[PDB]
């Protein structure tokens, strides 16, 4: 079932900001936002599998995506409303500038 | 005189982001948007200069911080107009949710 999920208490702003600080995380957070929850496969980012799998664990380890295994599919969530609980109204800033890859 | 800054039309979103993405580089910014130009030498946030000099070379490269010689000092601008004509309401965004740490 679910992955390795951080508490809220252990949610940082700067790790947040990290975990969207590269061009493939961010647009996994634009595409989970805009189209809902979403399996890893459907991204298809011509990036090696080995870097793709730190994005997503550095997204889980940041707050922002809450990853589970349902049957062989990795399906991931953004974890908007604890984001909002703590900083209400960055994500929607970060998405408005956010332009599609 | 005027060290490296990236032109407004190399600025992305997810290398500026990355430059707020420390608890220390957010610090440099935060105050640089409240008590406006700063030396490097406010800004003490670290054991090793060497992680204090990478920490301004991530904020100049990413476009968020302008650095300019002044003497024996370098003086830091954050680059306000350029991170809001391209990233409108993010800076006061992140700074609304940023928790003093000085
Ligand atoms: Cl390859
Ligand atoms: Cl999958
Ligand atoms: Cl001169
Ligand atoms: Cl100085």
């Amino acid at each position: 079932r679910f992955l390795y999920h951080p508490d809220r208490k252990d949610i940082s702003l700067p790790g947040v900001l990290y975990a969207l600080g590269d061009p493939a995380r961010l647009e996994i957070v634009r595409l989970l936002a805009s189209k809902g929850e979403q399996c890893c496969a459907e991204f298809d980012f011509a990036i090696a599998k080995s870097t793709m799998s730190n994005h997503f664990k550095i997204l889980r380890e940041s707050g922002v995506v809450l990853t589970r295994k349902e049957g062989t599919q990795h399906i991931n969530r953004l974890r908007r409303e604890d984001l909002e609980t703590l900083f209400p109204g960055l994500l929607d800033a970060v998405l408005r500038s956010a332009q599609p890859l």
